């Protein structure tokens, strides 16, 4: 019923999460040519044997995903309250959330026309093939996938987009946090700044409602991100799995 305007210090915190993200997320994709090359051999038939014996897409994916784990850092760096947070506590939150957001800001590249994130030409076109081929099963892609386009139908504003992933990256309920108690007041302030933009800011009828939507898809990326780490683990069993990722990618899931 009620919908109080957004106070001045509501304004600026989401005015520095747009900055933020802006300033994190290339959405022309022009770093890409860094990464080592994409290689895509021919597995028509979903071969575990063949996907692991190659990884062919693994140095690529791994790459991007090190590149995104880089600026998923700098974003949350630049959330409001983050800084005030412990080192340690500050570490125990990107290392535990950053496959989540890594989830949540592909929606950005994620297109429904073809269920792919499209990232540029063929070459940095996505498909659910292309992550077979880097080591990852059905039981993980599928959901994901699933994930993506529960994500897109909600027809979130950059706002809300902004607001989701920082509240998913100051969590309280993440194990070896030390002060809980600090990061839950800073996850109030940015949850209370995204109930009260969404009430005020968010025509219908995808609105109101839409809070409970957003909270239930963090619920959804906890069950994504367990699913990941079962898959990380099979993969780094792999001989010279290693040499395919990187030192970031390496610490964070290892
Ligand atoms: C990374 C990102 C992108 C896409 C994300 C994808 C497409 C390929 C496969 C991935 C990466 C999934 C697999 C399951 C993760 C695999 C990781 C390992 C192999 C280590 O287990 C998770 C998210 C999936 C591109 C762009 O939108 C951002 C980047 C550009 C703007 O900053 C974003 O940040």
């Amino acid at each position: 019923s009620l919908r109080p305007k957004l106070s001045e210090e509501q304004q600026r915190i989401i005015a520095i999460l747009l900055d933020a993200h802006h300033k994190t997320y290339d959405p022309t994709y022009s770093d890409f040519c860094q990464f080592r090359p994409p290689v895509r051999v021919n597995d028509g038939g979903g071969s575990v044997t063949l996907e692991l014996s190659q990884l062919s897409m693994l140095p690529h994916l791994a790459d991007l995903v090190s590149y995104s784990i880089q600026k998923v850092i700098g974003f949350a760096k630049m959330i409001p309250g983050f800084r005030d947070l412990t080192s340690e506590d500050q570490i125990v939150l990107l290392k535990s959330s950053a496959i989540e957001v890594i989830m949540l800001r592909s929606n950005e590249s994620f297109t429904m026309d073809d269920m792919s994130w499209t990232c540029g030409n063929q070459d940095y076109k996505y498909r659910v093939s292309d992550v077979t081929k880097a080591g990852h099963s059905l039981e993980l892609i599928e959901p994901l996938i699933k994930f993506q386009v529960g994500l897109k139908k909600l027809n979130l504003h950059e706002e809300e987009h902004v607001l989701l992933m920082a509240i998913c990256i100051v969590s309280p309920d993440r194990p070896g946090v030390q002060d809980a108690a600090l990061i839950e007041a800073i996850q109030d302030r940015l949850s209370n700044t995204l109930q009260t933009y969404i009430r005020c800011r968010h025509p219908p009828p995808g609105s109101h409602l839409l809070y409970a939507k957003m909270i239930q898809k963090l619920a959804d990326l906890r069950s994504l991100n367990e699913e990941h780490s079962k898959q990380y683990r099979c993969l780094s069993f792999q001989p010279e799995c290693s040499m395919k990722l990187t030192p970031l990618v390496l610490e964070v899931f290892g």
